[PDB]
RNA sequence: AGAUCAAUGGUCUGAAGCUACCAUUUGAGAGAUUAUAACUGAACGCCUCUAAGUUAGAAUCUCGCCUUGUCAAGGCGAAAAU
């Protein structure tokens, strides 16, 4: 069944700005912009009044209005990202060999060295927008700060599947380095 | 003394050439991805790796390196003398 029409919407606070156009949007607040294109899906995007942006589908079976939603939501972490920015505070747990964590290249690439005693160096390079950061207060914790969900999200994944154990039981070989809390940078 | 014959008379040494893991030398990179593990995220106001969108990903696959390249829209260039 081809439901006529199904659309939802989205208010922005104040401070940010949209401006939407061709299925590519530009959110813009206090910690930048964020430009997301969203051509892949074939709805209508719009402005309707001065804050509030409008996905519409006309004629869509199921699984094109599923995506409604989505991309609203995707359009909400925008405006999160502008305003309040990402933040994914990482802790490292073992039994024994401190998981030595560090920063180079710059700063755009974190080494992981000592895990489970390997002497290989574990290297993770960060996406662009995103940084790290080692807590000299709170030991064994390592943030992941950015404006994109997205790419704060990939990196703190990509930091937490690149130490796993091999030929052990990970029942009890719980060592590695995990996402441990998904805040924001501005405290809500 | 010099040699010849015995279908290579026989024994010892034997360069050269050929030749032995029986001697010596040389053998390696990317790309898209599978299974899988995840991100964001609906459907299904919650959850969810999946539906749209995203990551990492291999003795596999494609290419690179390597061999051929008298190739019928007679495969295609540069340049020399005619």
């Amino acid at each position: 069944m081809k439901l006529i029409e199904s659309n939802d919407t989205v208010v922005f606070p104040e401070g940010v700005t949209f401006t939407v156009k061709n299925r590519i949007v530009h959110v813009t607040g206090p910690r930048g912009t964020i430009r997301k294109d969203f051509r892949h899906l074939h709805m209508e995007m719009e402005r309707i009044g001065k804050s509030t942006l409008r996905v519409r589908k006309w004629f869509g079976v199921r699984k094109e209005l599923a995506a409604i939603r989505t991309v609203c939501s995707h359009i909400k972490n925008m405006i999160k990202g502008v305003t309040v920015g990402f933040r994914y505070k990482m802790r490292s747990v073992y039994a024994h060999f401190p998981i030595n964590v560090t920063l180079q290249d710059g700063n755009r690439t974190v080494e992981i060295r000592n895990f489970l005693g390997e002497k290989i160096v574990r290297r993770v390079p960060l996406p662009e927008g995103v940084i790290a950061t080692i807590s000299t207060a709170q030991k064994d914790e390592i943030v992941v700060e950015g404006n994109d969900v997205q790419f704060v999200s990939q990196a703190a994944a990509r930091i937490q599947q690149s130490t796993a154990v091999k030929e052990k039981d990970i029942r009890k070989f719980l060592d590695g380095i995990y996402v441990s809390e998904k805040t924001t940078i501005v405290p809500t």
